[PDB]
């Protein structure tokens, strides 16, 4: 079985345990949370086969900047999630694009965008956006909605092929 280290990074208001939890017991926790370091490992089965999916939760805040250039190793998988409320965590993808591209020593590698809260009516981010974002940094741009459980598997089966095509 092998185990892929995967991180999930957004700002705050997103509540990255909120998928975590969501796959883990197949519960929306609406409780906010400040998730400062969890890992999750669980075996999930992609494309017919059962692997190990490890994802590391970090605070989704500024203040240990300490432990952020610290943590940073076995990223193997990158997930950049955001709610299509808020225009900063939108934003806040390119700077973290610039970070990424310096702490890899890589210009291409497997990343996913997704966007979570899509079934939220507070829409401050249009999907063409998103769209037109992803096409710049080269990347698929899926909607996810852990709230109704809609989009979840795929956004899943998606980046690990990914990795998998990558690797091979
Ligand atoms: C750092 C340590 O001792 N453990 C973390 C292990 C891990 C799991 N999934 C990840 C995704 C990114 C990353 F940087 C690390 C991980």
């Amino acid at each position: 079985m092998t185990e892929y280290k995967l991180v999930v990074v957004g700002a705050v208001g997103v509540g990255k345990s909120a998928l975590t939890i969501q796959l883990i017991q197949n519960h929306f926790v609406d409780e906010y949370d400040p998730t400062i370091e969890d890992s999750y490992r669980k075996q999930v089965v992609i494309d017919g086969e059962t692997c190990l999916l490890d994802i590391l939760d970090t605070a989704g805040q500024e203040e240990y900047s300490a432990m952020r250039d610290q943590y940073m190793r076995t990223g193997e998988g990158f997930l950049c999630v955001f709610a299509i409320n808020n225009t900063k965590s939108f934003e806040d993808i390119h700077h973290y694009r610039e970070q990424i591209k310096r702490v890899k020593d890589s210009e291409d590698v497997p990343m996913v965008l997704v966007g979570n809260k899509s079934d939220l009516p507070s829409r401050t981010v249009d999907t063409k956006q998103a769209q037109d974002l992803a096409r710049s940094y080269g990347i698929p741009f899926i909607e996810t909605s852990a709230k109704t459980r809609q989009g979840v598997d795929d956004a899943f089966y998606t980046l690990v092929r990914e990795i998998r095509k990558h690797k091979e």
